């Protein structure tokens, strides 16, 4: 929106990503990249699926995902993608999340080698194992690729260690939900940011607030009020993203449209009830994220030592 704003006195402001350095040693040569299938495109970027030669063993090629610009981006666009490639040089390495492998800054369009997830997002990943999912195998034949309550947990904890690995480099995702968590082998939950890859305005997920798109449903109130986003409000959207986890990937707020009543309600206390496979624990850990103060919610780094417990 393009209004007047009353402000009162209250800290963290972005930077400017074009500022940061990009490492040249992620330079991959263009010519050992084979392209695949699309796997996903937004509006301006898409996502391929590619082949790799000699990326990580040189003996080898490994399947990757290539960030990439559509003919219709513009300028700003190609400045958009070049500071992703920033961002992700700066962050550094992960084990949850979508890590950069290479880059091909040179003859031709810019290039972002990302790591292949080969089971798709975690979103779509859950609602397929819907009718596939037991808390606990009791003859274990009959639940061969079965989902279970010891493999939700684990994707609560890898996603909360994600999240800290992002609070500790001073990141915020603004945008963490189960559509942005992608799954690979061996049940390894990776965090990544869609950018220019999701086209928002096809999205129901985004909803229409003035002239821009915000996922409404997984922010926090101080987000959609005020305009604050910070680490404690990455805690908010993680406790919806708790419950998309432990609902197998329900919409949040099923059933509600958003509208003046929607808001007015979150901003009394209205908050969802506990999803029909969380344990009391983690519902609990929900509850706290969602609490209206962001002081009074857990940081990521405790989040992680409070899962470690149920785990172990
Ligand atoms: C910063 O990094 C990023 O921003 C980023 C963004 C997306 C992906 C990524 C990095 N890395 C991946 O792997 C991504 C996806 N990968 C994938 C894998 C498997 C599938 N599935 C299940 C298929 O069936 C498709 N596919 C399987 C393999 N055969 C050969 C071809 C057909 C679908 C998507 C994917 C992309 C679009 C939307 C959702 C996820």
């Amino acid at each position: 929106e393009v209004q007047w704003k009353v402000v009162e006195e209250s800290n963290y402001s972005y930077i400017d990503p074009t500022q940061l350095p990009y490492d040249h040693k992620w330079e991959f040569p263009r010519n050992r990249l084979s392209f695949g299938k699309t796997l996903g495109a937004g509006a301006f970027g898409k996502v391929v699926e590619a082949t790799a030669q000699g990326l990580i063993k040189s003996d080898a090629a490994m399947t990757v995902a290539v960030k990439m610009l559509k003919p219709s981006a513009h300028s700003t666009e190609r400045e958009a993608l070049m500071s992703e490639l920033k961002v992700l040089s700066y962050l550094g390495n992960h084990e949850n999340i979508v890590n950069l492998l290479g880059a091909c800054t040179h003859g031709g369009p810019t290039l972002v080698i990302t790591e292949y997830c080969c089971y798709g997002d975690l979103l779509n990943f859950l609602r397929r194992k819907r009718d596939e999912f037991v808390p606990y195998k009791v003859p274990e034949d009959l639940y061969k690729d079965f989902l279970t309550l010891e493999h939700l947990l684990s994707f609560s904890y890898q996603v909360a260690k994600g999240m800290a690995f992002l609070a500790s480099k001073n990141c915020i995702h603004r945008d963490l939900a189960a559509r942005n968590i992608l799954l690979t082998h061996g049940n390894i939950t990776k965090i990544c940011d869609f950018g220019l890859a999701r086209d928002i305005k096809n999205d129901s997920n985004y909803v229409d607030k003035g002239n821009a798109r915000l996922p409404v449903k997984w922010m926090a109130p101080e987000s959609i009020f005020n305009s604050v986003y910070t680490f404690e409000s990455d805690v908010w959207s993680y406790g919806i993203f708790l419950w998309e986890l432990f609902s197998l990937g329900s919409s949040p707020y099923p059933g509600m449209p958003v509208d003046s009543k929607f808001y007015k309600m979150i901003k009394e206390g209205f908050r969802m009830s506990s999803p029909e496979y969380a344990p009391a624990e983690m519902y609990d850990i929900m509850k706290t994220c969602w609490d209206a103060d962001p002081d009074k919610r857990p940081t990521f780094k405790q989040i992680v030592q409070d899962i470690e417990k149920q785990i172990s």
